């Protein structure tokens, strides 16, 4: 399954929070900005976190 390996709080507006044991779906991998833009089911949110911290 998906994971969120390392936390990350929203920074700006098009960021969201992640933190371990989150429930997370793709929306589109990184391009090479170092982003990946995802939803966080257990939040609601969507938006860009770091792609290192996550495994999708
Ligand atoms: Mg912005």
């Amino acid at each position: 399954e998906n994971k969120v390996l390392y936390a990350y709080v929203q920074k700006d507006d098009d960021e969201i929070t992640i933190t371990p044991g989150d429930k997370i779906s793709l929306v589109a991998r990184d391009t090479g900005s170092g982003w990946t833009k995802i939803n966080n089911d257990t939040t609601g949110e969507t938006g860009l976190v770091p792609t290192t911290y996550i495994r999708i």
